[PDB]
């Protein structure tokens, strides 16, 4: 029953709420696992766990009713925390062109793997993370950092193919 | 790898449209029709979905859910469908009335009781009665459009309903 695979995870991460009105959960634990599981049961949290952090150096988990796109909360640098965030409440549809999609698809139409932004391989490019902050252009995620028309795409691992738009539907459109 | 789907028993999804790609193999069970759906090796579209045949033991995974236009939904007492959760609008339009998503936690924490339970509360909202409206599970759910959005019957005895936590699309 090791759930953590299931969220979406930021390394050197945690987050901090500006309005102290926002409530927390903590305990000290044993493993980011253990931090996983009751996240995704919701065991013993007065609220709906959308995210957690597991603090390696302090061995605690923090769960959060909130995550890092939640108003009134910003991330932190830490060497020592990774930041899980429960899929549930990352929006999974686009909308208008895509450009402020955040969720983990990482396919694209026609079935291939996405490239990592981070690589050159296949495919050389100026699409670094460092140049399009705010964009998220991590691991292999679809996305459309410049807004274009076509919706989030990737580079593509088939050497083949250099780019591919992805498949995610609209959130609304009629 | 299960479990990142939501499951509908006895249901299968038929295509009208017969330009939407298919692929099917015959397998030993579900678990393995997830497994290549979730890593998506050997299909040439993204798998959004797929259906076990459990008298052919067969998997056919699709390219669509039942949200999809040009796909109609049907009973099949051996068909079970899966359909990925990242397809499933997780967001909320409106007050939530077409929310078909698993979250099945309120607002406060606390479990949703089933809706096909009369524990702790009794309650008039069973599954047939609202057919269309996915009463199924313990899923937060707003059939009839009720101001707070999706909600449930609670686990707690103490807290007859009350609204889940699920965002507004327009939210972010």
């Amino acid at each position: 029953r090791n759930t953590i695979h299931e969220f979406k995870k930021s390394a050197k991460t945690t987050l901090i709420k500006i309005d102290p009105a926002l409530k927390i959960k903590t305990k000290k634990v044993n493993t980011a696992d253990q931090c996983a599981n009751r996240c995704t049961r919701n065991k013993g949290l007065p609220f709906t766990c959308k995210a957690f952090v597991f603090d390696k150096a302090r061995k605690q988990c923090l769960w959060f009713p909130f995550n890092s796109m939640s108003s009134g909360v910003k991330k932190e640098f830490g060497h020592e925390f990774d930041l899980y965030e429960n899929k549930d409440y990352i929006r999974n549809c686009i909308i208008g062109k895509g450009r402020s999609y955040k969720g983990t698809v990482s396919i694209t139409k026609s079935g291939i793997k996405c490239q990592p932004w981070s690589s050159m391989i296949p495919h050389e490019h100026s699409f670094l993370p460092s140049s399009y902050r705010g964009k998220d252009l991590q691991e292999n995620y679809c996305r459309n950092p410049r807004g274009e028309e076509g919706g989030p795409w990737c580079f593509t691992s088939n050497p083949e193919v250099r780019y591919e738009v992805c498949d995610i539907p609209q959130c609304s459109e009629v």
